[PDB]
């Protein structure tokens, strides 16, 4: 049945994706290969972005031109020192399967890969400063993913045109996952020399972002944490809107399950000193089972919002804001 190279792609998906492998492979019809290949192309792109052994001067053209390599049958990259580097070394297998997809899917994937490459390259010579720049960075690495997935759903015709048209809601869906991961991964990122928390926020608490790892700064660290979580909560209305429009069951699950995992993650991290001591974990199997329709997804969201709500310290500088956003979400 499945070709040799396509079988390899699914192996690469299963090897490199904890959050998405299962939901991708459960997608109906043409969406399955289209989303699997989209995933692997972006995974390869990210593996170059993240590799600190590649100079900025070498990295910029690679990220800028990456979308064109999809059309060059023996393009590969042998100099990665990153863990996921099979997708780069065996890129010809991935690009072959890309060129086997229908044109309408090719167009979306290449457009997103082009735009993300430009965006990633832009942020090689700066850190994230303002909250606005934080949205911008998150747009480039995650918002564009949501926009691309939405365009693939509409192109497949399992979903209505509106899904791919409403780039604001698609963008928000991606932003919610990416802000959640960035918040949760403070320490692991710190330990690999990576900084993604917005400097206009953290610099109101400490002089260097790394200072949140020091035990004496825990109180300030948690305050900043709660500010950032409060920011991320503002994406939940759009997530609800986006999910409420989906018709196909496999698409709904693919979209909803990672969103509810992110909500559960934020709730676990809220006011939690452990974020600064290791990776905070969530329920996964349960949520995978329950998050298969809108009324159940809404109920899951409201349950986690009430968990956060009744944990808000009155003294937290963001407490008013956290209460307000939770109220809005509860009222949609
Ligand atoms: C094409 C597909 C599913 C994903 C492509 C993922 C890739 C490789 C992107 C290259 C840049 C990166 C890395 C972005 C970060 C992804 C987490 O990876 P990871 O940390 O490895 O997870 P785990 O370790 O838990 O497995 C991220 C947070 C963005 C997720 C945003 C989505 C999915 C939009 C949802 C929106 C709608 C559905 C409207
Ligand atoms: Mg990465
Ligand atoms: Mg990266």
């Amino acid at each position: 049945s499945l070709s040799s190279s396509l079988k390899t792609c699914y192996k690469y998906l299963n090897q490199t994706s904890r959050s998405f492998a299962a939901v991708i492979q459960a997608l109906d019809g043409e969406m399955r290969n289209a989303v699997c290949i989209f995933y692997l192309v972006l995974r390869a792109l990210d593996t170059l972005e993240d590799d600190m052994t590649i100079s900025v001067e070498k990295k910029v053209p690679l990220l800028h031109n990456f979308h064109s390599f999809l059309y060059q049958p023996d393009w590969r990259f042998m100099e990665s020192k990153e863990k996921d580097r099979q997708v780069l070394e065996d890129f010809p297998t991935i690009s072959l399967e890309f060129r086997n997809l229908a044109e309408k899917y090719q167009t979306v994937i290449a457009d997103i890969c082009r735009r993300m490459g430009i965006g990633m390259a832009e942020f090689l010579d700066k850190h994230v400063t303002s909250e606005q720049e934080w949205d911008k960075y998150c747009h480039y690495v995650a918002g564009l993913v949501g926009i691309g997935l939405s365009r693939l759903f509409s192109a497949s015709e399992f979903e209505d045109p509106l899904v791919g048209e409403d780039t604001e809601r698609a963008n928000s869906m991606g932003l919610f996952l990416q802000k959640t991961n960035i918040i949760r991964d403070y320490l692991e990122d710190q330990q690999g020399g990576r900084e993604f928390w917005p400097q206009e926020v953290w610099s109101r608490y400490v002089k260097k972002l790394g200072d949140f790892a020091k035990p004496e700064n825990i109180d300030l660290a948690v305050q900043c944490l709660n500010e950032l979580i409060t920011n991320a909560l503002h994406h939940i209305p759009d997530v609800i809107t986006y999910l409420s429009r989906l018709r196909n069951q496999s698409v709904f699950n693919f979209c909803a399950i990672p969103q509810v995992m992110a909500i559960a993650t934020l709730a676990a991290c809220y006011n939690n000193q452990q974020v600064f001591k290791g990776a905070v974990k969530i329920q996964a199997v349960t949520l995978m089972m329950d998050a298969t329709n809108m009324p159940a997804v809404k109920a899951i969201i409201y349950q986690y919002m009430e968990e956060i709500y009744h944990r808000i310290p009155d003294s937290d500088p963001s407490s008013s804001k956290t209460r307000q956003i939770i109220s809005t979400i509860r009222t949609q």
